[PDB]
């Protein structure tokens, strides 16, 4: 694909999962942006609340995105730093995440 | 800092992908979220939106076929839209799916890693 694309890390959530939010902000999204490089042209993070329902979970303790130019160029750099970026996944989780690339159709509805 | 969370929040309204299943990205991206952000007003700073290419497998369906975003500088806020507008947002979704959306309120911990 050929355009700004969206790469979403999204965690479900489990009762008693292990997912250290302040590893993951702090030590591990800075360390893949660095390895992303240009690749990248920014991330997002985000900790889950809650569902639609009042004390549902939220479907995902914790997610992130990758903001990008060129999906081809992402991969070539996940495929390089790959064993650096998985091996540091421990650290913080043992959840296994849905892994999406999508087309961004409004970055943002201000601008 | 607060005594309880009032930070910026951000509203995920996420369609899960259904092999043939109608989705009409057109109405969804040109109709339906410029009305749901009329309706939340001051309540929501922006909205995002996506259409789903791919999975992690090659050939791999995503998740979801559309999602999107409403980021909020407070929870309250959006509920009290959705009191009053709720009704009239949930019903024009029959206009481009019949997908049940997974809704998912979470905090903003990294708005945009560059800013």
């Amino acid at each position: 694909f050929q355009g700004m694309i969206k790469v979403n890390v999204m965690y479900p959530y489990t009762e008693g999962a292990r997912f250290d939010h302040a590893y993951y902000c702090d030590r591990h999204m800075p360390m893949v942006k660095a390895r992303l490089g240009s690749a990248c042209a920014y991330y997002t993070v985000e900790k889950g609340l809650a569902g639609s329902a009042s004390g549902a979970p939220p479907a995902f303790v914790a997610m992130c995105a990758f903001i990008c130019d060129s999906a081809e160029n992402f991969y070539a750099a996940m495929y390089y730093h790959g064993a650096e970026i998985l091996g540091d996944i421990a650290n913080y989780t043992d959840i296994a995440p849905v892994l999406q690339i999508s087309e961004v159709v409004v970055e943002r509805s201000d601008r």
